[PDB]
């Protein structure tokens, strides 16, 4: 009843506020409005404006697929964090509604969101350890124990999301961000995020093709499990130093995912029995037979123990891809 009036109060201003306010306001985003969820990012006289109240680093780098994430500093508090720019016309509400209010070490925290013209600027914690995606290029591929250690942590994050009926929609090494020392990993980029109970309808944006599940490619309905398929495509990416299918095929990798059997052949034979079996559960074509996050996280935990826990260093010597 009063919801109408609360939305109006938030509009036209940037305020220090709370996740529930941000979600309400964000829904209006299909001149300077927004909510900041942390003390460290303060608006000034109802405003928070690029190059006035917050400065993007003048060296200027570009993280993310579209060079859309940047290092930034709030001019007054001097607090540093990251900003994802989303085009306003493309902006999907779920990216925040999923992300907002979430408290978990396996998820990158949201610090707020502010609209300014054709942009939505989404603020978040800065992780200086880079992406798992960068780690793989850097070190070619990863050792079995490291690989399991991280997949487990990704799976821990997916549990959290699925308990709240949220689908990440694009699980992939690029979207797993590491800490300074590399002991902790967290999921980021909820730009394909959905709420749960068909998939292919209208304003929906699809994930990475190589990491895409069969039910999605074909078009059957989808559940939490589509993330599980991706997470294991990512497992393989960590082990072999390249995405599945790419080594074996050139033209349209989608039709290959549907017709061909799961790419379990890409599991290096030198993996332990359980490591291989865990991945096999995760990549079963049919969601009903495929494992859930809870089931796979448990199996992955076991496989790590089975190879004597996390031995190998965080910056081991480069290993050759397959
Ligand atoms: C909480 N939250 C708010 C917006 C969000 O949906 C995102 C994202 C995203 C997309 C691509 N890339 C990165 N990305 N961020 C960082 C960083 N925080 O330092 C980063 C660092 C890299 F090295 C590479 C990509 C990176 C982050 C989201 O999840």
């Amino acid at each position: 009843p009063v919801e109408e009036y609360l939305v109006h109060a938030l509009q036209g201003s940037v305020s220090s506020g709370q996740a529930h306010s941000l979600a309400s306001l964000a829904k209006t985003w299909s001149d300077n409005e927004g909510v900041l969820l942390t003390e460290k990012l303060k608006p000034v006289d109802y405003e928070y404006r690029e190059e006035v109240h917050w400065m993007t680093h003048q060296p200027r780098v570009g993280r993310g697929s579209f060079g859309e994430v940047h290092r930034m500093k709030d001019k007054q508090t001097g607090f540093q964090c990251a900003v994802k720019k989303v085009r306003l016309e493309v902006f999907r509400v779920e990216e925040l509604v999923a992300c907002a209010g979430l408290s978990s070490p396996r998820i990158v925290p949201l610090y707020g969101a502010v609209r300014e013209g054709p942009w939505v600027n989404i603020f978040m914690e800065l992780l200086e350890g880079g992406s798992l995606g960068q780690l793989i290029k850097q070190m070619g591929c990863l050792p079995e124990d490291r690989a399991l250690y991280y997949l487990g942590q990704a799976l821990e994050g997916l549990e959290y999301l699925h308990t709240r009926r949220i689908l990440h929609g694009d699980v992939k090494a690029d979207n797993v961000l590491l800490s300074s020392d590399g002991s902790r990993a967290a999921l980021c980029d909820f730009g394909h995020a959905l709420c749960l109970q068909s998939l292919l309808t209208g304003d929906y944006i699809p994930g990475t093709e190589t990491h895409m599940a069969p039910e999605v490619v074909m078009g059957k309905p989808c559940d939490a499990k589509v993330d599980i398929w991706s997470s294991c495509c990512m497992m393989l990416h960590m082990l072999n130093g390249c995405h599945p299918w790419t080594q074996y095929f050139r033209g349209p990798l989608c039709l290959k995912i549907a017709s061909e059997p799961p790419p379990i052949r890409e599991i290096p034979p030198s993996c332990a029995p359980l490591t291989a079996q865990a991945i096999q559960e995760g990549l079963r074509k049919e969601p009903v037979h495929r494992a859930s996050a809870m089931e796979l996280r448990r199996k992955v935990g076991k496989a790590l123990q089975e190879v004597g826990g996390l031995k190998s260093p965080w910056k081991g010597e480069y290993k050759e891809p397959r």
